[PDB]
């Protein structure tokens, strides 16, 4: 491996070439720029504040597997509601007796599963499907065009009121753990 090119757990690769990241980049004590110009864990993109408290934003969520883990939160996607407007998917409001779900950001991945159904699992082994209509924004929020609310965390499902009753679960304990796949 040289310069956009991975080096093992330690530095065994070309030259005098060390280990940066998982990538061969320079020795700086050396003082040879042979790797330069080149480039290469979901992690937090940064915060915002709102109320006193730092709030992590997010651009990315953890892997989609067969069972991903995830937290379940509540959300109303009646007109009359919470949310800033219209679910992200079809540009619509929705009664919160229809099984749907909002998903952070990197789940959403830009509204590649809009309409499409998931599976989620509960605790107590009760599972629902529930189609996936809205974003769940873990990049924006603090503001007045968010209510004020912060944004949302990365490994969230935010489900409708029928969501927590199919799985039997109280709305009012605000999040559960769960792991869903698609369906």
């Amino acid at each position: 491996s040289s310069c956009n090119g991975p080096c093992r757990d330690l530095n065994d690769c070309d030259g005098q070439l060390i280990c940066i990241k998982g990538k061969c980049n320079d020795d700086p004590q050396v003082g040879t720029h042979i790797c330069r110009g080149t480039t290469p864990g979901c992690k937090p993109s940064g915060t915002l504040t709102c109320r006193g408290k730092s709030h992590p934003t997010y651009d990315c969520s953890p892997p989609v597997t067969s069972s991903t883990p995830a937290k379940l939160t509540n959300n109303d996607f009646s007109e009359g509601g919470d949310d800033g407007g219209p679910s992200e998917c079809d540009e619509s409001y929705h009664n919160n007796n229809e099984r749907i779900v909002a998903l952070s950001t990197g789940w959403y991945n830009g509204g590649s599963r809009c309409g499409k159904m998931i599976r989620i699992t509960a605790s107590n082994g009760k599972s629902v499907s529930a189609k996936v209509v809205d974003e769940c924004d873990s990049r924006h929020g603090c503001d007045k065009e968010h209510a004020g609310q912060p944004p949302c965390r990365n490994n969230i499902v935010d489900g409708s009121n029928a969501v927590w009753s199919a799985l039997g679960l109280d709305k009012n304990v605000g999040v559960v753990d769960i792991t869903w796949s698609m369906a």
